[PDB]
C-alpha cells in the first residue's frame, strides 16, 4: 500500500538525484508546501492532453518555410517514401498535403489506424499539418535527404497511464533583525556583517554592524534596525545576510521575510551560508548550506498575534495632455536598450508619467525598474497599474521584453506573471529553443512554486520532446547546483509524477547507462596522467570495461538525451577509442536499436570528465536561437550546434558530428602552418569536383555564420585546435571553456579555399562579406532578445561577475548605429584578421612556453 509508494518514491528519488523528503536542510515548509501546490497544475495537464497526439508528439511549427527550402521545392511536388515490410513505393505530394490526406491517397493507389513512423527514428508524421510544416521533413530538405518512412501501428496511449497519485498590513514599527553572532570550523583579521534588505537585487535598506577580531567565533547580540517600517516590506523581499574581511566579500545567505503564506518572519535562526572562491544568480538564493560541518553559521532573532500580507484587491480614469519635450524624452528612454542605466530622473518621469507609458509594453522593463517599492503606497499604485493591461494583453508576444522581466532586476509576483501570460501563446517549437534559458530564469524567482515554474511543468507535460529535454535541463542543475538543487528537484518530481509510465521507463534506461558510463571514464582517467598520452594497456583496458558492461548491465537499448527520436542499442566496442585530450574523454559509438534504420553509419558519443557542461549547453542554445533568427530573414548559415547534454557534476555527453576532422589535424599532416591544406584535403575528399564545389559552398556559409556568431558572444578568439569541418565543407567550433586578439578565425587557410591570397579579391570572398553582413545586420534586428540572454547567461552559467562584463555585447552589436556604420564595422573587423594571417594562431602555440 503505503509500500508501493515507498518503492516509487524510491524509484523517482533515483531518476533525480535528489531526495525530495529530506527536511535536514531546511526552516520552513515551502518545498513541501510547494510539493503539495503543484498537483493540481500537474493534473490538469494530465487531465487534458489528448492520448494519440501524446504518444506521437509530432513535432510541428506553424512558420513559414523559408525562402531557401523554397528554392529545393521541385515543382509543387515533395517525393515520401513508404516501406511496410520490404516494400517500397516513391509518392508526389503537395507541400500543403497532411498526413491523413496522404494515407488516402496511397490507399486508393495500391483499417484505418496506420501512421506514418519515420525511418529510423521514433519521429511521427501525424495529425493535421501541412507536411512542408513538419520539422522532420524541413530537415530533410535542407540536408538534400530522402524522407523514409515506415507505415505501421499507432502507438498505444495505454502505456502513456500513469498512477493516481495518493495526496496585519500596518504595523509601523521600523523592521530590526538581532545579529546573535557567527560561528564557523577552521577559520587574524577583522570582520563584520551587512545586513541588506533586497529586492530584485536594488537595496532597501542597510545596516552594518561594528567590526571585531575574526576567531572561530564572534558575538555581537546587537538589535539592528533598518529605516524601513514593516508595512513597507514587499512581499519577496529578502533579508540578505554578507560578510565582509579586512575589504571583501566572503560569505552570504539569505532569508525571505515575507513566507509563502504571507506571513512575515518571525523568530530564532541557524543560516548555513555559502562562501566565494558584481551580480551572480546563487547570490540570490533562499537556500542554507547543506554541509553543516565546515560552513559559517549564521544566528539572528526576529521579534515581530502573527503580522500578514494581504492579497490586493482592484479599486482615477482622468486624462491630461504631455508637453512634447517630455514626450520627446520618454519615448527617447523607452527606445534605449536593456543595458542602459536609468537615472533617478528618467526613473521618476518614467513613474510620473506612468499611464502614458503602459501604452508602450517596450516600456515595461524600464518602467517596473522605476518603482519605489520600499513603498508600500506606490506598490500599489502600481498593482492598480497592471489591472489597465489591455494593451500588454492584446500585444504581439515579444520575447526579447518578456524574458527582461524575468531577469534577476524584478523580483515581483504580479510583474514576472504578466511575461509568463505572454509565454503562454508560443508553440511547442519556440519553447524548445528557449526552455534552457526558461529553466535557468527559474534562478530568479524568491519562491519555490511560481508561475514560471508552473509553466514548464504544464508545457513540459503536454508535449514529450520539451518533456524530456526538461527533464535534463533540470537533472543537470539538481546535480551541481548546491543553490539550487532543492528547488528544482521539487520540479522534476513534479514533472515525472505526470509524463507517464511510458517515460519513466525510458529516463530510468537513459539514467542507468549514463551511471554505468560515468563510472568507466572515472576509472580510466586514473591510469593515465593529464601529462600521459594513450597506452594500448590502456586500449586493452577499455574494451575488457566495455566489453564487461556490453556483456551484462548496459540494457538492450537507450534513448539519445541530445536526440530523443533516436534509440542507441549495443556497443561498438571496435570503435571506441579514449581520446588524445589531458581530460580523457571516451569516444563511443552505437548500432541504432531501430531495425528500420536507413544507413550504417552509427550513433557517436563522447562522454566527457572534468569539466561543467552546462557552459557548452547555454552557448549552443543562443546559436540555435541565431539560427531561428537567420530563418526569419531567409538565411542559412549552416552552422552545427551539436547536442550537448550535462548529466551530472562536471561529467556529460556530446554528440560525435560524422566525418569531422579538426582543423589542426589537417595541418600536422615547431608550430608552422600552410595555406593549399585546406583544398587539398577538401578536393582530396570530394570524389567528384561538382561535390568539390557544394563543400566549398558550405565553407563560406558555415565560416561565416561561425565568425559572426562567435564575434557576437565575445568568444571569436580561438585555436585551430578547436575547430572542426565535417568533409562535405561544413566548418563549426567545439569545447566551449572560453597578448594580439583576433576578433575571430579567420586565418589565411580559409581565405585560400574562398581564392585570395595576402590582399586580394574574389567571387567567394566578396559573396562571404555579403552573407557576413545580411547575416550580422540580421541580429542587429534582434538586438533587445541578444542582450538579454547574454546578460542572463553570464548571471547563471559563467561564475559575469561584472556588469561591464556585458557591456561588451552592446559594443559587439554596435547598439545606435545605422546599418551602415556596423557594415562598415564588421567589415573592418574582417579586415583586422587579414592583417594578421597566422601571428596569433602561432602564438597559441608559442603560448605552451610562456
Ligand atoms: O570541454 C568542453 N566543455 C567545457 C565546459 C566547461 N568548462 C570547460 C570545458 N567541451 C567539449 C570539449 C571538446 C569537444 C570535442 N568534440 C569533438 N567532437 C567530435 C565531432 O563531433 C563534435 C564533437 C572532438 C573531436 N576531437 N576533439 C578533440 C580531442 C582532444 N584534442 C586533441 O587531442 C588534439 C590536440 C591537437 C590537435 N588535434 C587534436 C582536440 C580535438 C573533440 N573535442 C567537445 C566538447
Amino acid at each position: 500500500m503505503s509500500e508501493e509508494s515507498q518503492a516509487f518514491q524510491r524509484q523517482l528519488t533515483a531518476l533525480i538525484g535528489y531526495d525530495v523528503t529530506d527536511v535536514s536542510n531546511v526552516h520552513d515548509d515551502e518545498l513541501e508546501f510547494t510539493r503539495r501546490g503543484l498537483v493540481t497544475p500537474r493534473m490538469a495537464e494530465v487531465a487534458s492532453r489528448d492520448p494519440k497526439l501524446y504518444a506521437m508528439h509530432p513535432w510541428v511549427t506553424s512558420k513559414p518555410l523559408p525562402e531557401y527550402l523554397w528554392k529545393k521545392i521541385a515543382n509543387n511536388c515533395i517525393f515520401i517514401v513508404i516501406h511496410r515490410s520490404t516494400t517500397s513505393q516513391t509518392i508526389k505530394v503537395s507541400p500543403d498535403d497532411t498526413p491523413g490526406a496522404i494515407l488516402q491517397s496511397f490507399f486508393t493507389k495500391m483499417e484505418q489506424d496506420f501512421v506514418l513512423r519515420v525511418c529510423g527514428r521514433d519521429e511521427y508524421l501525424v495529425g493535421e499539418t501541412p507536411i512542408k510544416n513538419f520539422q522532420w521533413v524541413r530537415h530533410c530538405l535542407k540536408n538534400g535527404e530522402e524522407i523514409h518512412v515506415v507505415l505501421d501501428t499507432p502507438p498505444d496511449p495505454a502505456l502513456d497511464e500513469v498512477r493516481k497519485e495518493e495526496w496585519l498590513w500596518d504595523c509601523d514599527r521600523k523592521f530590526r533583525v538581532k545579529i546573535r553572532g557567527i560561528d564557523i570550523p577552521v577559520l587574524d583579521l577583522t570582520v563584520f556583517v551587512e545586513a541588506n534588505i533586497q529586492h530584485g537585487q536594488q537595496v532597501l535598506c542597510q545596516r552594518r554592524t561594528s567590526p571585531k577580531p575574526f576567531t572561530e567565533e564572534v558575538l555581537w547580540n546587537v538589535w539592528l534596525e533598518f529605516s524601513i517600517k514593516i508595512k513597507d516590506l514587499p512581499k519577496g523581499a529578502l533579508l540578505n545576510l554578507q560578510i565582509y574581511c579586512g575589504v571583501r566579500l566572503l560569505y552570504y545567505v539569505n532569508l525571505l521575510l515575507i513566507d509563502h503564506r504571507f506571513l512575515l518572519r518571525r523568530g530564532e535562526y541557524v543560516l548555513h551560508m555559502w562562501q566565494i572562491s558584481s551580480f551572480n544568480a546563487d547570490k540570490l538564493t533562499s537556500a542554507t548550506n547543506p554541509d553543516k560541518e565546515n560552513s559559517m553559521s549564521i544566528s539572528i532573532l526576529l521579534d515581530n498575534h502573527p503580522i500578514a500580507l494581504p492579497k490586493h484587491q482592484p479599486t482615477d480614469r482622468v486624462r491630461a495632455e504631455m508637453p512634447n519635450q517630455l514626450r520627446k524624452q520618454l519615448e527617447a528612454i523607452i527606445a534605449t536598450d536593456p543595458l542602459n542605466p536609468l537615472t533617478a530622473e528618467d526613473k521618476e518621469l518614467l513613474w510620473h508619467f506612468r499611464y502614458e507609458s503602459l501604452k508602450h509594453p517596450k516600456a515595461y522593463p524600464k518602467l517596473f525598474s522605476s518603482v519605489k517599492w520600499g513603498q508600500q503606497e506606490i506598490v500599489a499604485k502600481t498593482y492598480q497599474l497592471l489591472a489597465r493591461r489591455e494593451v500588454w494583453d492584446q500585444s504581439a508576444l515579444d520575447v526579447g521584453l518578456t524574458m527582461q522581466l524575468l531577469d534577476c532586476n524584478f523580483s515581483d509576483e504580479n510583474v514576472r506573471a504578466i511575461a509568463v501570460q505572454k509565454l503562454e501563446s508560443l508553440e511547442d517549437d519556440d519553447v524548445l529553443h528557449y526552455l534552457l534559458q526558461l529553466v535557468q530564469a527559474v534562478k530568479f524567482e524568491p519562491y519555490h512554486d511560481s508561475a514560471l515554474a508552473r509553466f514548464l511543468l504544464k508545457r513540459g507535460l503536454r508535449n514529450k520532446r520539451i518533456g524530456h529535454f526538461l527533464f535534463w535541463f533540470l537533472r543537470s542543475e539538481i546535480a551541481q547546483s548546491r543553490h539550487y538543487q532543492q528547488r528544482f528537484a521539487v520540479i522534476l518530481e513534479a514533472y515525472l509524477r505526470g509524463c507517464g509510465t511510458a517515460m519513466l521507463h525510458d529516463f530510468t534506461q537513459q539514467v542507468q547507462v549514463i551511471e554505468m558510463l560515468q563510472k568507466v571514464t572515472l576509472d580510466i582517467k586514473s591510469l593515465s596522467a593529464e601529462k600521459y598520452d594513450v597506452s594500448s594497456q590502456v586500449i586493452s583496458q577499455l574494451k575488457q570495461k566495455l566489453e564487461n558492461l556490453q556483456n551484462s548491465q548496459l540494457p538492450e537499448s537507450f534513448r539519445v538525451p541530445y536526440d530523443p527520436g533516436l534509440k542507441a542499442g549495443a556497443l561498438a566496442i571496435e570503435k571506441c577509442k579514449v581520446m588524445a585530450s589531458k581530460k580523457k574523454p571516451l569516444w563511443l559509438e552505437f548500432k541504432c536499436a531501430d531495425p528500420t534504420a536507413l544507413s550504417n553509419e552509427t550513433i557517436g558519443i563522447i562522454f566527457k570528465h572534468g569539466d561543467d557542461l552546462r557552459q557548452d549547453m547555454l552557448i549552443l542554445q543562443i546559436l540555435r536561437i541565431m539560427e531561428s533568427i537567420w530563418e526569419t530573414e531567409s538565411l542559412d548559415l549552416c552552422l552545427l550546434p551539436y547536442g550537448c547534454i550535462s548529466t551530472g557534476d562536471k561529467i556529460g555527453m556530446i554528440e560525435i558530428v560524422k566525418d569531422a576532422t579538426t582543423i589542426a589535424k589537417i595541418q600536422q599532416s615547431t608550430g608552422a602552418f600552410k595555406d593549399e591544406v585546406l583544398n587539398h584535403w577538401l578536393k582530396e575528399k570530394s570524389p567528384t569536383e561538382e561535390k568539390f564545389q557544394a563543400a566549398v559552398e558550405r565553407f563560406v556559409y558555415s565560416c561565416a555564420g561561425y565568425c559572426v556568431a562567435t564575434f557576437v558572444l565575445g568568444i571569436g578568439d580561438r585555436h585551430n585546435d578547436n575547430i572542426m569541418i565535417t568533409e562535405t565543407g561544413n566548418l563549426f567550433h567545439i569545447d566551449f571553456g572560453h597578448k594580439e586578439r583576433v576578433p575571430f578565425v579567420l586565418t589565411p587557410d580559409f581565405l585560400f579555399v574562398m581564392g585570395t591570397s595576402g590582399k586580394k579579391t574574389s567571387p567567394h570572398f566578396q559573396k562571404f562579406q555579403d552573407i557576413c553582413v545580411k547575416a550580422y545586420l540580421a541580429l542587429r534586428h534582434h538586438t533587445n532578445l541578444l542582450i538579454i540572454l547574454f546578460s542572463m547567461m553570464l548571471m547563471t552559467g559563467m561564475p559575469l561577475t561584472s556588469k561591464e562584463d556585458i557591456e561588451y555585447i552592446r559594443d559587439a552589436l554596435t547598439v545606435g548605429k545605422n546599418e551602415e556604420d556596423a557594415k562598415k564595422y564588421f567589415l573592418d573587423q574582417i579586415e583586422v584578421c587579414r592583417d594578421k594571417g597566422w601571428t596569433v594562431q602561432f602564438n597559441w602555440f608559442l603560448h605552451l612556453v610562456l
